[PDB]
């Protein structure tokens, strides 16, 4: 073991109220004894999957729940299994976004969803349109302020208007990403525009935007319900309302659902459920968080019920319901971190709009792509025959990139038999168990050296090849499994490289 027994160690966003959580935990230290740590460290939505999957890492970690998925994919993620009496007491939409398989990898706490902030002084009237932004920030900086301002670093921020005209993450599978269709285009595109003509910096980020508003600088901003607490110390007189429009059609922020997932190497996780469902999904833990930093329209509905009543929730609610609830499965990181690239690389100049959203396409759709070509080898390479299933979107890339896979790893897979059969000896595979702990040991082999197709064929070829064994020991159903695993190495240790690449229409431009 790693995680002590005995105490309760959270990890929690530093934009959120980690000080009322802190309270929460001192008064379960009050009631059991037992020392509730309270941490927010730097891209801990990053760090916590490193950390988590050598057994280390909080015993509960909070963060919306577009990650979760991804965290229970990798077996990190205790299953929550709340009785009917405490599941009542949350929104069924809430708990339908922290499902995962079937099982419910988290406790939901709170709704959020990005809301145009606005500042009464300077503008009485807010806009309704995105289009009508440069000549409203035309006439602010002629009395020396400026139209809007809001973080240009994450996605998340500028999602909605990408959204707005048809762009969307995957539709409603993996196998189809919007990100570089028209209507996403058409958002970036008015976004870089209102960077070219000076009415937003490329350099914008959260602290500058958030400075620039409460300093009452900037008459707008685009910010979630963690950001009010400031704006109330700052003393600006703003309200909280709905997204502009961009071509007559409504912005779209993808709604989040801060959620709370029980690490599965706590040996705490009876502490941790005890904590979560009677100390903090409580009136009284909900609103101690809610008065350090406004959490938005809470899952808890005896709580959500009053909080409802504020103007800024109806206009949070407003926007969620225009918008999206984010996806759980496990590539939206990979999703988040190409439109992450293509956003600054579109707002520096670095690419066109047309370049970054191609290669943001290229990032999102990675892992499908590969799973689907490496899943159809392993699979026809074990029993001899193919699978008779169409290719589906993108479905020539598949085709073509399997065709010459086909004939390269037959090749290596005849040149390298007696290595593969040594390796193959040397690792024994058996069941199930032996093929999810193989992952490890091929992120070993598969690392530093260099990075070619044919390095990525011959971990295929191999992979092929324990396809074969498995399937004559009677183990077919440890093919699939292996095949995932086998992506997942690829897709993460190879990203930047296969991006760079073209993905598989690279592979197939290499060995035409
Ligand atoms: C140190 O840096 C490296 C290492 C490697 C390189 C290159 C460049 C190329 C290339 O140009 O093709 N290769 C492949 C050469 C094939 O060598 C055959 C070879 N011999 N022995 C003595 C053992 C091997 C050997 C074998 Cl049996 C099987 C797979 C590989 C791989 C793929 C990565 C791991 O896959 C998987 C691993 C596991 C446990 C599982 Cl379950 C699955 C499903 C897949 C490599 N290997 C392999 C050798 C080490 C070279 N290797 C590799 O990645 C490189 O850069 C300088
Ligand atoms: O920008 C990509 C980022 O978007 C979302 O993160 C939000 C988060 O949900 C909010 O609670 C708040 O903290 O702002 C974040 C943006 O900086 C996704 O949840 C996240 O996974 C993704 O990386």
């Amino acid at each position: 073991g790693k995680i002590e027994e005995g105490k309760l160690v959270i990890w929690i966003n530093g934009d959120k109220g980690y000080n009322g959580l802190a309270e929460v935990g001192k008064k379960f230290e009050k009631d059991t004894g037992i020392k509730v740590t309270v941490e927010h460290p730097d891209k801990l939505e990053e760090k916590f999957p490193q950390v988590a999957a050598t057994g280390d890492g909080p015993d509960i970690i909070f963060w919306a729940h577009d990650r979760f998925g991804g965290y229970a994919q990798s077996g990190l993620l205790a299953e929550i299994t709340p009785d009917k009496a405490f599941q009542d007491k949350l929104y069924p939409f809430t708990w339908d976004a922290v499902r995962y398989n079937g099982k419910l990898i988290a406790y939901p706490i709170a709704v959020e969803a990005l809301s145009l902030i606005y500042n009464k002084d300077l503008l009485p009237n807010p806009p309704k349109t995105w289009e009508e932004i440069p000549a409203l920030d035309k006439e602010l900086k002629a009395k020396g302020k400026s139209a809007l301002m809001f973080n240009l670093q994450e996605p998340y921020f500028t999602w909605p208007l990408i959204a707005a005209d048809g762009g969307y993450a995957f539709k409603y599978d993996i196998k189809d990403v919007g990100v570089d269709n028209a209507g996403a285009k058409a958002g970036l595109t008015f976004l870089v525009d209102l960077i070219k003509n000076k009415h937003m910096n490329a350099d914008t980020d959260y602290s500058i935007a958030e400075a620039a508003f409460n300093k009452g600088e900037t008459a707008m901003t685009i910010n979630g319900p963690w950001a009010w607490s400031n704006i109330d110390t700052s003393k600006v007189n703003y309200g909280v309302t709905v997204l502009p429009t961009f071509k007559g059609q409504p912005s779209k922020p993808f709604v989040g659902v801060l959620s709370a997932g029980i690490n599965a190497a706590s040996p705490n996780k009876e502490l941790a459920k005890e904590f979560l469902e009677n100390y903090l999904l409580t009136d009284e833990g909900l609103e101690a968080v809610n008065k350090d930093k406004p959490l938005g329209a809470v899952a808890l509905k005896s709580y959500e019920e009053e909080l409802a009543k504020d103007p800024r929730i109806a206009a949070t609610m407003e926007n969620a319901q225009k918008g999206e609830i984010m996806p759980n499965i496990p590539q939206m990181s990979a999703f988040w971190y190409a439109v992450r690239t293509a956003v600054i690389n579109a707002a520096s100049g670095r690419q066109t709009v047309d370049e970054a959203l191609k290669d943001a396409q290229t990032g999102s759709e990675l892992y499908r792509q590969s799973l689907e070509i490496i899943s159809r080898y392993l699979r026809e390479q074990a029993t001899g025959a193919k699978d008779t299933k169409p290719m589906g979107r993108s479905g020539a890339t598949s085709r073509k990139a399997l065709e010459t896979l086909r004939r390269v790893g037959d090749g290596v897979q005849r040149n390298h038999e007696t290595a593969f059969q040594g390796m193959l000896r040397k690792l024994d595979i058996k069941n199930e168990d032996d093929v999810k702990s193989l992952s490890r040991v091929m992120i070993h082999v598969f690392s530093d050296g260099v990075t070619n197709w044919g390095r990525i064929v011959t971990l295929i070829s191999f992979g092929a090849f324990v396809a074969k064994h498995l399937k004559t020991i009677n183990q077919e159903s440890c093919i699939e499994p292996l095949a995932e695993s086998i992506t997942d190495v690829l897709v993460r240790t190879k990203r930047d490289w296969l991006v760079k690449q073209r993905g598989w229409d690279g592979f197939v431009e290499f060995f035409h």
